[PDB]
This record gives C-alpha cells, structure tokens and sequence, in this order.
C-alpha cells in the first residue's frame, strides 16, 4: 500500500521553488521567491484588451476553477473571475510527459483560486462557455487557495435559466449566499445596484444636493410604531428608523435646502412577502420649492429618467444586464420622454372603465388600492402607454401620512405621489407641512403624540420653507427595472421575518 | 388705539396692489408676473466671483439680523453661509408709516420674498460676504418665526473666549444650532467626503455593497453590542461590516466599498467617539503583498486630502468653519510616513514618555492619550499631519487579522492617523479557513455563531485586505474641532437618544 502514499504524497504536494516546479499548493510568501517580478492579469484585463502585450509570450493570470475535465493526456480547466471566463488547457505532452501534475491538477477541487503561468492563443473554434474567446496553454499551475468543503450546490446547476427541462431554489441559495452570488447573473444584479447608487447621487450632486447622514437609533418611531423594531438604548426605550423621515425635514428646517441620503431602515414587517423585506436601502430626497411643489415632483420624475437613461446605455451596463437576462429573461425596462401623470380619481376612473374594479360613486373617496390593483393599472398603462413608468398623484389626506400637506381647498385630497416601475410603488412622497400650527393641527387629527414628535415639531417653529421629498426602495428599483421575481434577488443578505442568517 | 395690532399682524390680501405683509404661497401665485425667485447663493456666485442688476428681482431668505431706526430699517438676509443687506427706507414707499412697522417688528428666522433692487454701495458691511445690498420694493413673509429662539444665532456664530452658547443647548436645540455659518459649512464638508471617497473607489473599478446591520452575531464582540429581538430570535446590531466585506469578497467581488452606519454600545461618553457613526469600509483582493493595497489606502486619503484642501469652494468652507473654530491647515506630505508599531512605541521612549524595556514593547497597547502624544511627536519632526502604524501587535488586533508567519507576535495590520487621531484600523486578512478557526479559538470565540462568515471561506478565499474609517472622525480631526458631536448631525451616545 506505499503506492497509495506515494500518490497521495503528489496530491498534496506544496511546491517549495516555483523556479525549479511547475505544479504544486503554494504560499503567496513563495511567488515572492520567483526569479522575477510577476505581473499576474486577471480575466477581466484579458477580456477588455483582446474582446500585443498578452500575445506576445507566456503570463502569468490568476482565477477560480470554475469547471474541470480531465481528458486522459489532457485536462481542460475553466478559469472564472467577475462576469469573465477563460478556458485553459494543460496537454501532459508539452510538459516532459510528467503524469504526476496531471495527477495533481485533476485531483483540485472546483472554486479553487490559481495563478496560471501560460501562453495565449486563439483556437479555430473557442469554447461556447467562456467569453474570452482565447485559450491558455498551463506551462504551471499553482494552487494558492485549495476549496476546503464540499460545494453546497454547482455553479452550473446555479446559472441555469430556470426550466422544466437541476433547480437550485432560494432557501438553499440564501443560506450559502456567498456561492450564489458567484453566478454570472447575480454578480451582475448587485454590479447594476451599485450603478443605481452611483447615477442617483450623481445626479443629485450635480443639482446641488449634499448627502446627509441620520440617526438610525430613535427614541419615538417615524413611521407609525407598530411596525418598529423595539432596542433598548442604555435604558432608554429606543427604535430603529423605519426612515429617515423627521430627520431629512429637520435638516430642510435647518436651511440645507437640498438633501439627500442612502441608508438602510428597519421595518418590522409581520408578512412575509416576495417584494418586501424587514431591512432594505431607502433612498431618500428631501428639497425645498420656490411656488409650486410641482416643481420638486418634476425633478424627481427627471431624476428617474435619467437613472433609466443611465442604466440603458454604455457598454458595460448593456452586458450586466444582458447577463442578468441570460438567466432571468424580462423584456426590456421601456419608458417615455413625458411621463404620464394620473390622479387617484383618474386613475380608479380607468380601472373601472376596464372592468378591473367595482365601487359605487359613493365609496370612491374613502378606497385604498391595493397592491394587486396597482399592478393591473399597471397593465393597462403599458397597453394604452407603451411604458413601464408612471406617476399616480393626488392620493387621499385619509391615506398619507400625518406630515403631508393637505390640498387647502379640498382637504381630502393631498399633494401626495408615488412613482411606479413595471405596477408597482418604487417611489413615495408628497408636499410636506410646513407650518407649525397645522402640523400640530394634523398629528392631532392623526391622533399621534405631539409631546413624542417635539423635537421634530419644534424644528418647525423657527420658521419652515416649503418642501416636498420622496423615498424610495433601492432593491425594489432593481427588481423592478429587471422583471426579477423577488426582492431577495436585489438585496445582498436578505432579512424578512424568518431569515436573520447570514 | 387696537389698529396698531391689525398693522402689526396684516395679511396681504393683493400682492400686486400692496407692499408688505404676510401671505400664503398660493397667494404669491397671484402675481400679475411669473416670478423668478433668487436665492443668495446664485446671486453670490454671479456678482462675488447683470442680469440681477437692471431690473427689481425678487429674493427668499431668513431674517438674520434686523434694526430700524426712523425712516430706515436694515435686514440681513441669510441663506447657506451668504448674508446680504436689505435696505427699507419709505421715503421710496410712500411714506408708508405702517410699512415700516409691520417690517420692523418681523421676528428673526422669518423667511421673506423681497422684491428690490440691487446695488453696490460705496461701504458694504463686514458681516455680509455679498458686497452688494437690496433696496426694498416689496416685502411678504411666508413662514413667521412661531417661537423665540433658544438662543441668539449671533451669539451662537461667536468665536469662544462671556457669551457661550454651550454644547447641551445645542444640540437640545439642533436645528438652531445648524444654521451657524460654521456648522453649515462642516456639514457641507462632510458630503464632500463622502463624494471623494466614493468618486475615488469607483474610478478605481470598486463596487458599492450594502450589506444587513440587523444581525445574528455581533460583527466585532459582543460586550459593546446592542441586542435586539427579531421575530423572536435574537440578534444584534452591526458595530461594523467585517463579516459581510469579507463574505463579499469571498463571494468574488474583489473590491468592494460600503457607506453606512455602525451602532456600539460604547462604554463610555467621551469627545471622540459616538454610540452610532457612519463608517467609510473599504475591502480588496491583493495580488502578492498585502502593502499593495495599504498603499492604494494611503492613495485614497492623500486624493481626500488632496480634494478637501483646493481652492473654490471647499476653501470658502473650511474658511468659514475657521472663522469661528480657527486650526491650522491640516498638512501631508507627498510621501506619506510609515513606522512600525515597534519604531513609534520607541520614539515615544525616546522623547521620554514612556519607559519600557525591549521585551515589554509588544506587549505594550497603546493607549490614545500616547497616541497623540506620538502625533506631536511626528508633526514635529516629519512637519504633517498624517502618518500611517503597520506591524501592530497579534495579540491586540481582532481575530480576523493574519499575522506574521515568521514572527506571530506581530501581525500585518494598520492604522493611519490626523492630527495623532485614529481614523482608519485595517488589515491584511485570514484568508485560509483553518487559519481563520485556530485563531478565533485562539480569542476564544464561538465559531458556531460565526458559521456563515466562516463557511465563506470555505470554497477558496483570495488573499485580501480592508480597512474602516470613521466619517466623522475623518472630518473632525481635519477641521482640528474639539469634539465628534459638532460633525455628526444628531450625534449619539450613552445619554442622547433625542433628537
Ligand atoms: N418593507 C419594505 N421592503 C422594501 N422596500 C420597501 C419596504 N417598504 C417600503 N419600501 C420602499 O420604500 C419606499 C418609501 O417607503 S414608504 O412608501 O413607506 N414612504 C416613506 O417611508 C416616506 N417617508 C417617504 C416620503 O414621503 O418621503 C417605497 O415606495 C418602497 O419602494
Ligand atoms: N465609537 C466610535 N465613534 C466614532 N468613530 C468610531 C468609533 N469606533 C470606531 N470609530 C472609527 O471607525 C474606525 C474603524 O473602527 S475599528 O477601529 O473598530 N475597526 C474596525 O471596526 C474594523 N472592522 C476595521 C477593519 O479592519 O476593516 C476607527 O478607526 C475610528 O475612526
Ligand atoms: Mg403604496
Ligand atoms: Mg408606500
Ligand atoms: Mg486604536
Ligand atoms: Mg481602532
């Protein structure tokens, strides 16, 4: 039985000079040991300059071994970084016919990080899998991070486009999230989440805003405090924020005129739901007007016209979402230069008409759509429009919340508007109150606290400009302008009511 | 003798036919022309640095400061850090006797339109930094000051010295508080960073994560943890993203940065730290040395530095804030200092503030109050402010960090400094899983609880690096302020949960 700790000596075998070897585990101290400096690619440097320097002779690129077949006298490994992949090839023939690196390097485990050190080439025809449509043939291969655990699923049966033809599903994903998030679409989902953070605070930097930073531990709840997170506070009784809501109106109170944050706030939402989750990134505006608080909803409908623009053009986001399709497909995000704009009234008006929905004259008033319904406005305004975006205004004061202005001639109606992607709410805002006594005026009439809410009312005291702002949900935007079928498709580490881990 | 009070109290009723009063935003509607409201920035960067000089314009601001005298009342318009004077004098408004009451008698905070024309007289006033001044045509308050201040904002501009307006008023009242020049400006410079940072990382092909701060495990030890209840588990709040930057990157990210706030349960109320902060994160495969990337982390704060200190209007920011909390101009060199933990433990022997043998040095943990004599230390001998501490002792870094191989003792670990302040901690990570579970029992942790961060090692890891920055920290130490509460905007900590 030597034989078999022979060979198990070449399995583990750690290379000690990758001068003199060409195979072998390797600490990163002893690439230092190298005769020269290594300049090491990695794929995506590859992909962008051949999709001279790299052609010219052998590199030296590092990758996770996305795939592995070991073809007698040849092996064939794929080698995976990002959203790129690169086939490379060691031919036991052009390396003096050594069978123990064979042995070595068939026996490495999938995700495996390795620096290759090989000679690129263009093959007559390129592997379908990778999009690095070159080849690289190993002259060494060391393992600098050997996969310690058996995979809890294949990236292969991971990436697949979902059909009744290996289904990984969600809870399975969830609880290993640090695999699924090395598929090609999932890499690309949280890239163009990334790209939503970036456009909406660039374009708000561009149009003077500054970026705020408000408490997330409270000691009154800012969105009705049934659906706060209770903490104790130094034995205080605190909350977390539900949104940043008094807060962005206190610094609009202080003269910042135009805010702006990107923040999580916490939910303790008791219903379990594919579009919801009990942690998630508000984005969140606040901004004074001059006359008119139209003024401010026009920006924010120009601000997600540009966020559309921007995510729809430029190579790399094309090829995110495009990725993103190839396992997810979803007909392209589509909307207008001029958005229409429906009021409450108008809009139950047109779902009437459609046969949607049945109410008398006299329950029209007091009717809260529901989210089913605004999907199927949703449809009707695709068919009719040709877009995926709106903009429903003018909501009932009975429906809003306490800190929005009412009209002053008809006070059940409020200046009020939420933005919708694909039928569902994106975007929540309104014209705020912005006088003292009818603040007061209005959280008695909402039956609130107002010793509670002081520090907040009393920002109000000093004189308020006229304000308006919105908030709005940064997974939710994702999942809407994709098609994605959850929000935990949009959120890194998702929290809903069951899941707290990881 | 009551009309007195009908003046004083006047709502205006036609705001084309009168010249004062209190009106209704819809009722500015009303105005026979479209109105094209200025504001005292945008007339500030078109004169300071003609459309606005050849006609009546109209004008929003706050009422800073107010005094009549006969004929002739002066008002100081406020808006962000600009001030400008407006003159009513009603010899220009028919006499109007009643004009100039109701006029003198506006509160200060009061936000007015003013409808006037702009001039530049031969002796502007110091306090207003536009140089030009409005001579009042018509004048209607929208938003009357309710209430009386807590304090005067003059006094609350004051450089210190008998009039103090002290931090517990303050921040009591925070939303008077901000409108000081100065404390305006810091929070404008605080988006400033934020912008730098951000702006630097994406050139540099980083992604934003956004990662859970409701969590099942503490992220940095549980003694300074808040606890909280979730759906009848029990988890705690993030003092920190580690776990989750390190998952991200184990997940194939490769360089991954986070803005967003972090909650510790800090043992103690102190002028430097906060129960809550934002925390700048930043994490990063390398390729051979990890001092790759503390390089591209001093790169980062140099360009930080770099982009706070030029001219524009940064300049008139940081100016501003000097006017009333002076500091000299935080400097770096083109080269930033790098000592050992070991090198600086021996400069401050040398310097005569501590006394330690050679075999007590590493065992020594330095406390702040060193650090900062270091700082005074460094500043004179290298003349900067910012230097950057490898090589800290293992046994006083965090679990995650990867030691010395070849010495353990020592561990390949960071943190840079301002003004002989922390502002960043980071490392060189565990990147190997088994590593990673000997030194978590070696600080005897519980890897059960630590389980999904450790399992995410487990399918390869790439060697990496990170670091933390403290937002607020950052900021305060580069203005040189005495205290962490004047650069977060509703600060936190043991006593102060409200507002
Ligand atoms: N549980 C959840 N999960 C994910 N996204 C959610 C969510 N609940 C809400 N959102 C998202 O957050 C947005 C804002 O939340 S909100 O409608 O409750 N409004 C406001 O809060 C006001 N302050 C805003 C203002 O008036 O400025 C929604 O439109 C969703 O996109
Ligand atoms: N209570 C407090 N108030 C304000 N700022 C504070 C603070 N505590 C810390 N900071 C600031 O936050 C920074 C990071 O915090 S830390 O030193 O605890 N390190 C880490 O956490 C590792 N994960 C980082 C890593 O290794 O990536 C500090 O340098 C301070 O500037
Ligand atoms: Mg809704
Ligand atoms: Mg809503
Ligand atoms: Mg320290
Ligand atoms: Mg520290």
């Amino acid at each position: 039985e030597n034989l078999k700790n022979e060979a198990t000596k070449v399995l583990e075998h750690v290379c000690e000079d990758i001068n003199k070897e060409s195979y072998g585990f390797v600490k990163i101290s002893k690439m230092k040991e190298n005769e020269k400096e290594i300049r090491l690619f990695n794929l995506e440097e590859i992909y962008h300059s051949l999709m001279a320097h790299l052609l010219q002779s052998d590199i030296w690129v590092r990758g996770r071994i996305h795939d592995i077949r070991s073809k007698g006298s040849l092996a064939f490994i794929i080698l995976r970084h990002k959203l790129y992949s690169m086939q490379c090839i060691l031919d036991i023939k052009h390396n003096d016919n050594d069978k123990n690196m064979m042995k070595w390097v068939s026996n490495l485990p999938l995700e495996s990080i390795v620096d290759i050190k090989g000679k690129l080439s263009k093959p007559e025809v390129p592997i379908d899998s990778t999009n690095i449509k070159y080849e690289a043939h190993i002259r060494k291969i060391f393992c600098i991070s050997k996969t310690a655990k058996e995979l809890p699923f294949l990236l292969k049966d991971a990436n697949m486009k979902e059909t009744n033809e290996i289904k990984v599903n969600q809870d399975n994903r969830l609880n290993n999230r640090c695999v699924d998030l090395r598929t090609y679409a999932n890499y690309s989902i949280f890239c163009l989440q990334s790209q939503i953070c970036t456009i909406f605070k660039n374009f708000l930097l561009e149009n003077n805003f500054i970026e705020i930073h408000t408490p997330k531990l409270l000691g009154e709840s800012s969105e009705g405090g049934a659906n706060a997170f209770q903490i104790n506070y130094f034995n205080q009784k605190g909350f977390l924020a539900q949104s940043p809501q008094l807060y962005k109106q206190m610094c609009i109170n202080s003269g910042f005129d135009r805010v702006f944050e990107v923040a999580p706030v916490f939910r303790a939402e008791n219903s379990n739901t594919y579009r919801h989750l009990c942690e998630y990134v508000s984005l969140d505006v606040e901004m004074t007007y001059k006359y008119d608080y139209l003024e401010n909803v026009h920006f924010y409908d120009s601000m997600f016209k540009h966020i559309f623009t921007e995510l729809s053009k430029g190579g790399k986001n094309e090829m995110l979402i495009k990725t993103v399709k190839g396992q997810y497909p979803c007909e392209d995000f589509q909307w207008l230069e001029e958005t229409p704009i429906f009021t409450y009234e108008e809009a139950i008006k047109m779902l009437i008409q459609h046969g949607k929905l049945h109410l008398k004259e006299e329950e029209i008033l007091a009717y809260d759509m529901s989210t089913d319904m605004e999907k199927e406005l949703g449809k009707i305004v695709k068919a009719s429009h040709h877009t995926d975006y709106y903009i429903i205004i003018n909501f009932p004061s009975a429906l809003r919340p306490f800190y929005t202005m009412y009209k002053e001639d008809e006070p059940a109606i409020s200046n009020s508007y939420d933005f919708f992607m694909r039928g569902e709410e994106i975007l929540s805002g309104s014209q705020r109150i912005s006088d003292v006594n009818l603040l007061l005026e209005n959280i008695k009439r909402f039956n609130l606290d107002a010793n509670k809410l002081n520090f907040y009312i009393d920002s109000f005291a000093y004189s308020s400009y006229p304000h308006s702002g919105c908030g709005i949900g940064l997974e939710r935007v994702l999942m809407l302008f994709l098609g994605l079928n959850n929000i935990r498709k949009t959120s890194l580490f998702p929290r809903d009511p069951k899941r707290l881990i990881p």
